[PDB]
């Protein structure tokens, strides 16, 4: 099913009936509207104007389209901000932000909680029972523009409440944070302030708790809306649109309150911002890195407990990256089929028609400002026609699981210890290694059962709780733990047993020292797997175990005991691929050495091949395979689907 | 005529008579004084001390020198700032600036408007009728140190007044800005705030109007002083000293209130700050890039409706750039003759003697702190001697016009869409291309008649108003429009007809998509003109016209219909030169392939050749030409003048 | 003697007796404690809890260990900061800092002066007479985290008092600063504000006086504590722990109030932050640059009038640099012996045991968090065993003196004039040149007698006072003055005679112009010494003297008259080495061309050779020399000591 993000409030009413008709003719089934309409619904305080929205919904419904209503809390009206200045957030520099863009609100503001409650309840009671409305999207991209973390007075007071609920007594907090250090000791929760503008660095336990708190406030703000929708819009789904490479908000946790997860994919924008090698930045400028959308489809399929949508799909050039190229011919179709291959229930394009005014006037849509269909329209229509004849098999469990953790992202953000240490970079490195072997991946959270997986990869899990340890113990296949795993306690302290902490119940080894190294300083770690120059991060392991890979000084780089492996250094792409390939072979899994721009994803017994270019490549299909779409020779920016 | 910037208030009175005598002996005719003397004229509130200034003026006049008085508003006294804290400006970060340097005032402050009125009226009534006074310079470099744009309370309230005057009703503003977007809708002008510290980016229409407003406030502040000088100093000229590569202030607009334009040239400082290729940065470190002063002489000759002065000319190393080399031997003389060749009525050196104290103690003068003549003195004296025997022919209209627009600079500053898009960079690229062909250039504003020009180049003109379109329609020669021309309406919206908007009445083509590309991503555009690898910016053109240059995907890069051409991509220096050369040939204009460091400028039937080094070159003079200065063999940092 | 920094307040009391025993067994003699214990000594306002500290001291004393007590003013308790918000400092951006880290106090706060007085007096009266207490360390690293300079209201008012004391009258200040410039004239000291947030740059005289003031406030704050310790802890030494590459605080001046100087050495951290060439950054990542610790030992031996301690010595990886490698095997021992060779009376390791909580949990100690001895422990124990059998000869005067000045650092910080001009960089360049010649160095302040030195090097001394000139006149050997020496008067003005100002009484030459050049712009200066491509900084010298080195344009780069030499350009390492070698030969001093990683330091008739690696090298020992430690073949990260 395909959909689109539409803004009836940006166009003359006379255009609505035409737009709705064309959406149906294009083969679309869902249309999202309303997330930025508060100022149009309540232009004057207390005076609601539902007329135009009632009409827009009716117009779309008349064409048989299903409506997805976004609650309008991402952009409060100026009259509301003027009435309650406390709604405006404060940045890390201590400056109050201003109206003019979007997301200008604090998640801790009690006033905004009530205003959100009011408008969402009104929206839910009015449209919650309409057959035309399929569900809702709460707010819009919580946290975008660095808005999860606010440092205003409301947040400072709420943080104290959060801390008291978490620790019970200030004594427990002092012990947890180790406040004897630098005389940080607090006499009460009232003495604790937000961790910013400190002289020297803030306490890591202090900063991590603040990040946990900030994420929790977003979840609380969201929960309020979910409860309203459950009570006044029974039977209608509730989702939220998450972002690419964004970790300030714990999506796994927030999604527990949603029916499914949704996310917004803009491959070209993410890619331009990625620190790719010189050659790749040019090669993938108009296609996106081969794993950028896929990683997130897998992540969000996991965040949604198996169910997810791509609420926003890039259909042409965007406006927000340093460089905004046009997707190459066929890439919109490719990204769409890729989303579907990874399990997306719906792929919705942002947006129907390019706006000729305001901030995003340079953001392309399926149609140009003059309403003429743009390149993305034809590609989307083609997919609609192809999908109509290609009902898809169900998504099966992947052979490999990758354990992702938002808390881990926070810990490494707080304590990198090495300037080049990157949590997302480490996760992506392992992900790409698996993808280049032609393996499908399921991204799961700590504690999720690993039953059924050939093997699992844990890029890094600093805090290992009982639930996670339990899942690892019950794993039927090997589990590879990346560097710094089990290196921190729940309170951001070094475990008494030293890293890898709880994991020592599985692996008899201890990390007695760690090193972060300047770029360029490499040392070969060698063994049966091969020779690998490694750098960036290195750990000294004390263990009776014979390392599988050894550095030139005799120190081990990789260890294994039973089904558990531990990597004591930052992996190179080469090491990641060879190690993962060896684990695959051991597990009886077949692998393929896919060329740089080719990627595969299965759906039942079907296999999808996506070629990110720039030249044609052959799909590694079995002999006699039956092609459902495309051919064995896959042209650039094209794809093939076959019965394997 | 040569002049100098002098500060009698920095030296013992006993030195004044000597300085005046030496200025006359050097061959100088004009002396500028007083722009930073408020604290010396009014050391105590309400207590004026004209004594020393009366004497300084009398001393200079006794030597037959003409005095140019600068109004002292660039640097208000500390007692005044202490009395009225509102005078101090507020930066984009929301911080109030402080006294200690210069230009610490807000252009919107009603209090400062009155204080400026008071001191300027006093100055005008006292010296406005003196024969020794030739004219005035208002303030000093409006906008320097990022002072055009202030974000204080006074500016926020004045902006609202400006908006109401511009739009009439808030309804008109909401439509112009497209405030339905992100619920930005305003109920009144009172709800509109300045466009800074917003979450996400501010509305482009909002930011552009703020930039227009800021520039307008400077013009208003200046107009007040001009009116005072017209009323109390009748017959005395009024000018202002503009800066290099500065666009925050619309000089074309402000100069409408001046008798002529003046500007301050510091080639080495501008050059060190320019992103020149590795080789050029070293080659021109002590000479300045060959086109840096020339571009501004042409620009300001246009800003001044044909009349301009170089109020400040670099005579040695300066203090403000990251690197401050000494001008190579002969460069002060070269820059001076170049200014004169481009039409400068007067070239005034900053400054007479290097100050031994304060912020600019490392800024050289014609004399060292110990009063001994410095290298610049001898070079200036030589020019005085040479000019005395070389009365100059009148400046003639150039063969090529380059249309420059300050509003365009603001639009691209607001919406670059590509990190490397640079308005000044694009303008300079075209300018240098013309200069390397040996062609003289007239820089003109939109709407200025193009009658008489062989052809015209419009680097980029986003908003094309009726007056500009009229001028293009009446052009007698071809007009080349650069990328993004006609891409915006007066309210910063995409034209209904799409870019190039109004220009579609001249060229039957539409820009349906634009791309900004990462550095290094190049694609060849080829045709009769040649093969050109292009990047940075690319536009997709929909048109029945056969492109003159085509990319590898078949998309056109250059189009033409009648006398109008449209470039749909960022030009390379190579493309700019070949295209401009072809236009010159078509127009019957002779061109020359000048070597890297040689430049030409005509004055009547005379031709000036300037060699920026590092080695000697031959002047492309006709056979039998009569040399007025120098010889056919032009040494580095030297020049030649001949009757062509 | 070896010591350690210990934090009994971070560990269970049951561990104290064990720690003390192990410190004795390791061979340690001194233990520093208490500098961050205020919150533990006074958890509740007015309620002191000395119990635990009394016990910790008694426990250490029982093992025969000497205690060094740090006054606890570096980290005031939260209840105190809450009571007096004025204690918190304000940054250059005008923002009030917050509690959470350390050093969150203003040196001008009258309230904090009294609170410091109170707690230090209590500490001194209670422990000042104990036999177990050897001395005190005042506060902890004054200025760390950019805390010397504060811009709060208290500092603005104190600065005015400082100015009135310095100038007497505002008239004198106006003349000294040259306030006629840009109308900066002040009517009274009350009109003077701090030099920050100005529009354009602040007056250099103004900024320099502020920096002098800031340093003076630290000295005043410290003096208060010294007086208390002299009165209540008679016979106990008082020192302070200075930092590497830190110049905001004039250590020479502050140390006048101390019994000896101490400093904190972290070679790997300093080195990672240094702009070393690509190759060296990798080669010395785990060793530190060969001259980084040595330069500071020599500097602080001078700051301490011949006496100094290394209060904190890196024993493993740290937590605060972008990259934190582990010291290579043997480097802790090497750094320790190097400190001793340079005269350190005591080398104290930071810290005894790695903390498992808070900000520095990744900072290694002699023991891991689980109390197991770490690599540094064994290396420290080895040195203790070796030193026990190697009583050291006395430190003798070095053959070469290097004149260092904190005021010079401030002047160049205020007025770099060239982006690459670096005072510490220039000093280090000369230092390394001397070190690579195998010469020992004494770092002395301006005014210190140069009697006995073969020759002296003055990297740069902008202000040359009578005392300094006197010392130069009485020098028995040549004195080399670096560029910009004598270029400023005490009030930051250009001398009437022009640079080198007072030095013209020694050298008949004048600097008539200076140039700062872009990186890469080089020009050869040649003569008998050789050919040297030079850049960065170049001065034009007017003199009757024949230069020893001449540039391609005939301008001199190096001059000499009698025993005084003047370098008119930024030196290359090659020039520094050849010039210094020539001076050594002339003085009858033998030199050696030491390979990159080898360094020598004498102690009496003994010579120490330190090999920073990565490969073995031979110690340049005389034939038949008797080795006290090691052998002629010095392995990497190892050393040798012999009777030369
Ligand atoms: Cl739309
Ligand atoms: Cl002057
Ligand atoms: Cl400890
Ligand atoms: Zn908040
Ligand atoms: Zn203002
Ligand atoms: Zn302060």
């Amino acid at each position: 099913m395909l959909g689109v993000c539409y803004y009836p409030e940006h166009w003359p009413k006379e255009r609505w009936k035409e737009d709705a008709r064309r959406m149906r003719e294009a083969g679309l089934s869902h249309v999202r509207i309303g997330e930025f309409a508060w100022a149009l619904l309540e232009p004057e305080p207390g005076r609601l104007e539902w007329g135009w929205l009632d009409e827009a919904i009716a117009t779309l419904a008349a064409e048989g389209l299903k409506v997805v209503l976004g609650t309008p809390t991402a952009t409060p009206p100026k009259w509301l901000v003027d009435r309650y200045p406390e709604i405006l957030p404060v940045d890390r520099e201590g400056r109050r932000r201003r109206f003019g863009g979007r997301r200008h609100y604090c998640f801790s503001s009690p006033v905004y909680r009530e205003e959100a409650r009011r408008i969402v309840t009104l929206l839910a009671e009015r449209y919650g029972g309409l057959e035309a409305v399929a569900g809702f999207q709460t707010d819009n991209e919580y946290g975008c523009h660095d808005t999860v973390r606010c440092y205003c007075p409301r947040c400072q007071e709420a943080f104290r409440g959060w801390l008291e609920a978490r620790y019970g007594t200030i004594e427990a907090l002092n012990e947890a944070w180790g406040t004897a250090f630098w005389s940080q000791r607090y006499r009460s929760f009232a003495e604790v302030e937000l961790p910013h503008l400190t002289v020297a660095e803030p306490n890591p336990s202090h900063l991590l708790d603040y990040y946990r708190f900030a994420s929790d406030q977003v979840r609380a703000f969201n929960r309020l809306q979910v409860e309203i929708l459950r009570a006044h819009a029974p039977g209608k789904f509730v989702t939220h649109n998450f972002m690419g490479f964004f970790t300030d908000l714990d999506a796994f946790a927030l999604a527990q309150d949603l029916d499914f997860a949704s996310w917004d994919s803009y491959p070209l924008g993410f890619t331009d911002l990625m620190p790719l090698p010189p050659e790749e930045k040019l090669r993938y400028a108009r296609t996106g890195h081969p794993d950028v959308a896929a990683f997130h489809h897998d992540l969000y399929r996991g965040v949604g407990r198996g169910r997810f949508w791509v609420m926003e799909q890039q259909p042409g050039p965007v406006n927000w990256a340093p460089h905004n190229p046009s997707p190459a011919p066929g890439m919109v179709r490719l990204w769409t089929w890729e989303a579907l291959a990874h399990g997306a229930e719906v792929v919705s394009y942002f947006r129907w028609r390019q706006a000729p005014f305001a901030q995003e006037q340079m953001h392309a849509g399926l149609h140009r400002p003059d309403s003429a269909p743009d390149q993305g329209f034809f590609e989307a229509k083609r997919v609609a026609e192809e999908l109509a004849a290609l009902a898809l098999p169900p998504v099966a469990q992947a052979p490999v699981a990758l354990v992702f953790d938002y808390e881990a992202a926070w810990i490494y953000e707080v304590q990198p210890q090495g300037a080049e240490w990157s949590y997302l970079g480490l996760v992506y490195l392992f992900y790409s290694a698996l993808r280049r072997l032609g393996l499908d991946v399921d991204v799961v959270p700590p504690g999720a059962s690993l039953r059924g997986y050939a093997f699992a990869v844990v890029p890094s899990l600093p805090i290992v709780r009982e639930e996670a340890l339990e899942a690892f113990r019950e794993a039927e296949g090997p589990v590879l733990f990346g560097p710094r795993s089990g290196s921190k306690t729940e309170t951001f302290q070094i475990p008494k047993e030293l890293p890898p902490g709880p994991l020592q119940a599985l692996l008899p080894l201890k990390v007695v020292r760690v090193e972060s190294l300047p770029p360029g300083l490499l040392e070969v770690a060698e063994g049966a797997l091969g020779r690998f120059p490694l750098g960036l991060w290195r750990e000294w392991v004390e263990a009776p175990l014979k390392p599988l890979l050894t550095f030139q000084d005799g120190k081990g780089a990789l260890y294994r005991e039973g089904r558990y492996l531990y990597l004591a250094a930052w992996p190179s792409p080469e090491l990641a691929g060879r190690l993962l390939s060896a684990l695959a072979a051991e597990a009886g899994l077949k692998v393929l050495s896919l060329p740089e721009g080719l990627r595969l994803r299965r759906r039942g017994t079907w296999v999808f091949a996506f070629n990110y270019g720039p030249e044609a490549v052959e799909a590694p299909a079995s002999e006699g395979a039956r092609f459902l779409l495309g051919s064995r020779r896959v042209g650039p920016y094209d794809l093939a689907v076959w019965e394997e």
